């Protein structure tokens, strides 16, 4: 039942992944501005959250995130088939200054974006399913630490 909730809710999001991931990252930086400095291109720091929105490379980073979530949605019944990628993804993260405790804020910004996108269709069952999927994803990436 849960996998079908995940695939049905994702369907709307995946049609316009940059618009939706823009919402996730805007929210992430409103909640935790101290993450902003981790996204550096040409050795420069964004001053404000809206600076990140004007950067091709940052907008490219978002498309890559939404592609990886999409991979997790396509493989929701068996993530074992994705676990090796995520563990390496995790490693890339720990190496670039990312803290494990930052994962909860990222998950809440994902849930926020899904809830804002889905509206009445974001039933507690959908919230719970996504929170379980995100938790499995974070488990795998935590190995890389
Ligand atoms: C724990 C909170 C997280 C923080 C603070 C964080 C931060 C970062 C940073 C700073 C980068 C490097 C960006 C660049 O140089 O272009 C990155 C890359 C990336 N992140 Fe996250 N991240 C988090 C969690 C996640 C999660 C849960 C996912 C979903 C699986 C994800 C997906 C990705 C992908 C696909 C890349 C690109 C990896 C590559 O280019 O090889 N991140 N992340
Ligand atoms: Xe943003
Ligand atoms: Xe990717
Ligand atoms: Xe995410
Ligand atoms: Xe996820």
């Amino acid at each position: 039942p849960e996998s079908e909730l995940i695939r049905q809710s994702w369907r709307v999001v995946s049609r316009s992944p940059l618009e939706h991931g823009t919402v996730l990252f805007a929210r992430l930086f409103a909640l935790e501005p101290s993450l902003l400095p981790l996204f550096q291109y040409n050795g420069r720091q964004f001053s404000s959250p809206e600076d990140s929105l004007s950067s091709p490379e940052f907008l490219d980073h978002i498309r890559k995130v939404m592609l990886v979530i999409d991979a997790a949605v396509t493989n929701v019944e068996d993530l074992s088939s994705l676990e090796e990628y995520l563990t390496s993804l995790g490693r890339k993260h720990r190496a670039v200054g990312v803290r494990l405790s930052s994962f909860s804020t990222v998950g809440e910004s994902l849930l926020y974006m899904l809830e804002k996108s889905l509206g009445p269709d974001f039933t507690p069952a959908t919230r719970t399913a996504w929170s379980r999927l995100y938790g499995a994803v974070v488990q795998a990436m935590s190995r890389g630490w």
